[PDB]
């Protein structure tokens, strides 16, 4: 069954990102640069602590190599009743050590890419019980905006992107929000709203549409 596989069989995802607040793990996020983590505005919280590397998580977590975030900036036109530009760029303590175990993840410049298949990640305990969070992945397509403006009518904007399966995700959808969607080995969107992780194709997942923020997230880095 030699690479017969694909990134669900992964047992490591080296891009991922956990966010900590006050010992709970609130969202996941996406190293995209050694010293930036990008995740929803919607995950915004006090004191923000980001695990990199990691594969399973508690409360409380006491595996340190953990990274304090000194400075967290929302998109400045983020509104939480639409999640319109539902993005925030957190800025590490120190800059990750790029190794085997943490990867930032390419950046889609192309709106017009033209890839479909996906696939998501999120944090989240596999099956009902109370053993440690770990990273849960799923298979997921994405939905043209015609299609997304009709499952939400009057709630979609340009900032959004619609993902789901008929198959209600892939037989493996825990998993919180604020994780990536990665489309042709890049990241195309962040875990927003709607029927998420994984939707279906008639009540698909919302994602901020990442490729409208390369200039801001360029702009934000660079400053």
């Amino acid at each position: 069954k030699l690479v017969h596989g694909g990134p669900c069989d992964k047992t490591s995802h080296p891009y991922q990102a956990a966010l900590y607040t006050s010992g709970h793990l609130l969202c996941g996020g996406v190293l995209i640069h050694p010293l930036w983590v990008l995740t929803a505005a919607h995950c915004k919280k006090p004191n923000l602590q980001v695990f990199l590397g990691k594969h399973n998580l508690r409360q409380q977590e006491s595996s340190q190599e953990q990274s304090s975030v000194v400075r967290a900036v929302i998109h400045p036109d983020y509104d939480a009743a639409s999640h319109d530009q539902d993005i925030m760029l957190l800025r590490l303590a120190r800059p990750a050590k790029l190794s085997e175990l943490i990867q930032p993840l390419p950046l889609e410049r192309d709106c017009s890419a033209q890839t479909t298949s996906c696939h998501i990640l999120g944090w989240g305990k596999t099956a009902d019980g109370d053993f440690p969070d770990t990273i849960q992945c799923a298979y997921i397509h994405l939905v043209s905006r015609e299609e997304c403006e009709h499952a939400y009518p009057g709630q979609i904007t340009q900032n959004m992107l619609c993902a789901g399966d008929e198959k209600y995700g892939k037989d493996s959808c825990q998993g919180d929000s604020g994780g990536p969607l990665v489309c042709g080995d890049h990241l195309r969107g962040l875990v927003s709203w709607g029927n998420i992780p994984c939707g279906s194709k008639e009540k698909p997942g919302v994602y901020t549409n990442v490729c409208r923020y390369t200039n801001w997230i360029q702009k934000t880095i660079q400053a």
